[PDB]
């Protein structure tokens, strides 16, 4: 698809058999989800953003599917206020910035 | 241009006449700035990102060239991380999501 900016650029995921809402994000590094739980190992992260960081979990090689396209990587976990796509997954889907 | 995803998608722009670097990131509301001089009155807002909130300056009606494009509109200034171009201007530089 095409997405216009005029709103939040939401979609439907499935991420460890639920379905969430979350935002494609191109300023994002990496991909958080808030506190949920998911499969095999994980070790911890802190990452950073406006007012500051948060302690996550994070697990590797996770299949996500994000508005229909699936796609594997890292996933951090945590008190993020927002899900969050970020690039590591955005790139696996084919997505571009166009203007 | 179409700008993937493997890097963080930086661009110049220019605002005061200074040349800066800043992210576009569609995950952003609101376009933020780091620390400098501005033009007019400001007035206050809070905004929010993975870490809680911070304290920002709200100028309106600014001239900012993003990428080579010509936009005009609400730069808030604070303690950002990193500058960033939210979609209140991305929108003015025509830009979308594709995938
Ligand atoms: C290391 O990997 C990551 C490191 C950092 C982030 S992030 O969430 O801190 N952030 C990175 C930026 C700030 C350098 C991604 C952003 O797109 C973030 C994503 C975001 C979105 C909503 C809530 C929290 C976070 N958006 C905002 O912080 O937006 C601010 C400014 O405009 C407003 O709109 C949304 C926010 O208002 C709520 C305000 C994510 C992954
Ligand atoms: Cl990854
Ligand atoms: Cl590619
Ligand atoms: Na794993």
């Amino acid at each position: 698809p095409q997405i216009t900016l005029w709103k939040r650029p939401l979609v439907t995921i499935k991420i460890g058999g639920q379905l969430k809402e979350a935002l494609l994000d191109t300023g994002a590094d990496d991909t958080v989800i808030e506190e949920m739980s998911l499969p095999g190992r994980w070790k911890p992260k802190m990452i950073g953003g406006i007012g500051g960081f948060i302690k996550v979990r994070q697990y590797d090689q996770i299949i996500i599917e994000i508005a229909g396209h699936k796609a594997i990587g890292t996933v951090l976990v945590g008190p993020t206020p927002v899900n969050i796509i970020g690039r590591n997954l955005l790139t696996q889907i084919g997505a571009t910035l166009n203007f």
